[PDB]
């Protein structure tokens, strides 16, 4: 019954709102109180006279990782609201979050990107794409593929009510390595898929095959994740004096 797929849609959209303070709709309002724009070395030092936040590239990287840690917490809180998620085997909950969290982070980061740059510090700042592309040789391309994905992902013009269902689908992937009870996970994702399909078809009636096109974006995400972790291993051996947050260290071990 369709009425049950709309209730699920509304439920998840409500929890997403409650779980993620910087929504896509607020980010689009900002990008179209305006942000401080960092674009070079000196605007970054200026950026602290107006914003409040050991070499530049490292420090930028550490900020990205700290907001990843913050994002992991919000995604975790959002997952608990997905009906059936908390009744799963505790080890699988951990597995679902372990392999889903990076895919969601870059899904939602696209909401804060345009082709020119990315919102930071809860939207108070805006770091341009080329300044990021210009950092020291390892870090200078840590954000570029995310920009590439974001530009194609944002072409679908999903809004938040769409992303809430989509993010739910990503968490509940039976595909993940080490899952003990694949079946009850898939039974939920199948119901989330049903909710998303009806959601896209109602929210974007003129956007044919958006559902299918959204599902194909699930391959670009996994590529972003992969080159991210290899990039992370290059840093760990190139920067033996730079630490990483253990919540992220524990999650990045696959």
């Amino acid at each position: 019954e369709s009425a049950d797929l709309r209730a699920l849609a509304k439920h998840l959209y409500d929890s997403y709102i409650k779980s993620f303070p910087l929504t896509k709709a607020k980010a689009r309002a900002i990008l179209t109180k305006s942000p401080f724009v960092i674009y070079d070395m000196n605007s970054l030092m200026m950026g602290e006279d107006k914003i409040k936040f050991k070499e530049v590239a490292i420090r930028i990287f550490q900020g990205c990782q700290f907001r990843s840690v913050e994002a992991v917490q919000e995604i975790t809180e959002y997952a608990k609201s997905i009906p059936g998620f908390v009744n799963l085997d505790l080890n699988d909950q951990v597995t679902l979050l372990k392999y889903g969290v990076h895919e969601i982070i870059y899904t939602m980061l696209a909401s804060l990107m345009n082709k020119d740059g990315v919102l930071i510090s809860e939207g108070q700042g805006f770091m341009t794409r080329e300044f990021l592309k210009s950092l020291r040789k390892p870090f200078g391309d840590f954000m570029e593929p995310k920009f590439e994905f974001a530009v194609k992902f944002n072409a679908l013009e999903l809004d938040d009510s769409d992303l809430a269902i989509f993010i739910a689908v990503i968490i509940l992937s039976g595909d993940r390595p080490g899952l003990l009870n694949v079946k009850p996970i898939e039974d939920i994702q199948d119901n989330l898929l049903q909710a998303l399909e009806l959601q896209l078809k109602l929210n974007h009636p003129e956007s044919s095959q958006l559902f299918a096109k959204l599902l194909q974006k699930m391959t670009d995400l996994r590529q972003i994740v992969t080159e991210h972790v290899q990039l992370l291993q290059v840093i760990k051996k190139t920067e033996t004096d730079m630490s990483l947050h253990p919540l992220l260290q524990e999650i990045e071990k696959d």
